[PDB]
């Protein structure tokens, strides 16, 4: 598999980075071509000792840095590959996670975003107070003049948010929103990490759930995903330990 | 700007990658952090010297390759940006370009590959021999029948093509299809990279035009881009005559 040589040295399947056996002979083709100029680049390089300038080595000590640590974690995330997640963690994670991770739905809303719940439940109660007709208005009208959201504040568009699919948002946000008929508003606040929202639904398509099955492979990988985060955790906060940290603000 | 130390070791706004002081104070927090994990890690894998072994050292050849290769190309580009693209070449770009990669539109069409344009040409008679009503399902069916796109084959879905935008579909294949009526196909053959196309228009939204101000920050940097290309591959072909490069396939 010496695919080329330059000035002697082989160009081999080894230059390559993620199968060069699969791809359509032209293809081959382009890439030996594009290794045949990286070495061009790379003599020159050399030639005119870019690899010996400060800049270069300073850059070259992060980069070097980063991929000590990358190589540490891949390793990390290997012990994990040759752990069989069992069935029973695959279909609980399914049956917890369906409506929040494994539907396909999309939908269009607006909200207002306030700093208290006080607020939030104002904003609810006058709504409540207007006729059905007027609900869509007010709550727009109310977005514009008291929404925190700075988007929407800057934007006055009544808290349109567009359009989004339910796995795509805030979990409890996005429950909240897909939850209501349309034409409906939320008639309690949701609290989130930014403040209270209320959520009136313009709009939604009807959900496709995924199957455990079509959703397995998804979750398999979230479940090592999850492990391998664990994982590095806790060998982090061992080595944090015997370590001095000290911030300076 | 001295973050925090681990063992002594500060951690610094060096150890970032493409602004930390705009941060938010608490993104700041988190940022050290992540910057206080990689340092406790990078320490574990050298006394481990994971550095040391032949795994990390041939994969730290490639890296350090590619990265004086981005380097050097870096370099290029460099060159490339101390040049004021002239506003005439701008807008020339800009009306050359316009209706090919400034046009938001979205289409919804099927189309039917065929090897040659005879082949391509006896597909268009046959629908045109149809009644109006009956040229879609006419098309439908020869696309089922005679495509060569392997997905459409597989399919039989009647070469439906789902919907894309202009701008991301080959240019001379998009000018065909959006010059559509819709309901309508094309009378001449559309030869590309894979064969000839008969095209079909269902449906089109209405196009929206960027104007050249809207347009010119991305045409600033396809001209760049473009220049510094050109470049690249002007002193790489220098380096090409130099070398002796030998293909074995």
């Amino acid at each position: 598999g010496v695919l080329a040589t330059v000035d002697g040295r082989p160009i081999t399947k080894s230059d390559f980075d993620m199968d060069f056996d699969k791809l359509k002979e032209k293809e081959k083709e382009t890439l030996i071509d594009q290794a045949i100029r990286t070495a061009l680049v790379e003599n020159e390089a050399k030639t005119e000792k870019l690899d010996s300038t400060p800049e270069f080595k300073a850059m070259m000590e992060a980069v070097k840095k980063q991929a000590l640590v990358e190589f540490w974690a891949k390793k990390q995330a290997e012990e994990v590959k040759k752990v069989q997640i069992p069935e029973k963690e695959m279909q609980d994670f399914y049956n917890a996670n369906k409506d929040q991770l494994f539907v396909k739905q999309e939908a269009h809303a607006r909200h207002i975003l306030v700093k208290t719940e006080d607020e939030a439940k104002r904003i609810i109660s006058e709504i409540d107070k207007q006729p059905k007709a007027k609900k869509e208005a007010k709550f727009i009208e109310l977005a514009n003049r008291d929404t925190i959201d700075p988007n929407s504040k800057n934007a006055q568009n009544g808290g349109d948010l567009g359009k989004f699919q339910k796995n795509q948002m805030a979990p409890d946000f996005s429950k909240a929103a897909f939850a209501l008929t349309p034409g409906d508003y939320t008639k309690t606040p949701v609290k989130t990490e930014f403040g209270y929202h209320i959520i009136y639904l313009i709009s939604k398509d009807s959900p496709v759930t995924y199957t455990y099955e079509q959703a397995k492979p998804t979750i398999k990988g979230m479940l090592q995903e999850k492990l391998f985060q664990e994982r590095m955790n806790q060998r982090i906060e061992e080595l944090r330990k015997h370590a001095k940290i000290v911030i300076n603000k």
